């Protein structure tokens, strides 16, 4: 009703528009949106990292639905389709599932569809919730380290970052809790922290990091390669800031309780 003829430029927005009841006003989505079922039937697509601005403004988009991780490389573009008074939102980055609410309420609003929102975020609240409460009542209080790049140097998630809030969710510790963001670390640094998990949220393979993790000089000592708690997981899949987090933070938590 509010807008018909809506551009979705990064996969989170294309879910959370369609959770509102308004897929079908969306004209266009980006070439890596892969839900729900069959999103890219009937609709152009765009490659958000190299944005086709005369394909955007002969899709005619009243609502231009952007990422603010997408600034300043689909930023370059927008500004144009912005000057011609289509109509540019920049999604906040949700680095929290309370952030992820957020957004959700924030494109209810923007698109007039405040009911649908709020259904929406009670219905994620709802199964969230079910997964923080599927960890079992008497646990050992585990610290987790999750690796975030390896090469050349290793970086991690500490706080102010969703595997962060994840973690806290679950009521598991993070090794690095005392630095923010994504920081790097040394190896000596966390052999020192001695995590009981480490979980990489690179994409690969579990047997490739195993194997990586096997070549880290003095890895042997820490608790989490002795107990071989070694996981993988695709960062940006379990974190989508969209109305599946629960997945994901289920899958966080089938690693972390075995």
């Amino acid at each position: 009703k509010k807008y018909h003829r809506i551009i979705s430029l990064i996969p989170s927005n294309t879910e959370i528009l369609y959770r509102l009841g308004i897929g079908e006003d969306i004209v266009g989505v980006s070439t890596v949106d892969d839900y729900p079922k069959d999103v890219k039937k009937g609709k152009k697509q765009f490659d958000a990292m190299n944005l086709n601005k005369e394909e955007l403004i002969k899709a005619k988009p009243d609502l231009i639905l952007a990422h603010e991780s997408q600034k300043n490389s689909a930023g370059k573009v927008l500004k144009s389709l912005k000057d011609k008074g289509v109509k540019v939102v920049y999604v906040k980055d949700a680095q929290s599932i309370d952030e992820t609410y957020d957004t959700f309420k924030s494109i209810g609003q923007l698109t007039d569809r405040e009911k649908q929102a709020k259904e929406l975020v009670d219905e994620t609240k709802h199964n969230v919730d079910k997964i923080i409460n599927s960890v079992p009542k008497h646990h050992k209080k585990q610290e987790v380290f999750m690796e975030v790049s390896s090469k050349p140097d290793i970086y991690t998630a500490g706080k102010d970052t969703f595997f962060n809030d994840m973690l806290e969710k679950l009521d598991a510790k993070n090794s690095f809790d005392d630095v923010k963001g994504w920081k790097s670390v040394s190896k000596e640094s966390i052999i020192k922290r001695n995590p009981d998990i480490l979980i990489s949220t690179e994409g690969k393979s579990k047997s490739d990091y195993i194997e990586m993790i096997k070549k880290r000089g003095g890895f042997d000592k820490i608790n989490a390669v002795k107990n071989t708690r070694i996981e993988t997981v695709d960062g940006d899949e379990v974190s989508r800031p969209g109305p599946r987090i629960d997945e994901g933070l289920k899958d966080l938590r089938d690693d972390i309780y075995k």
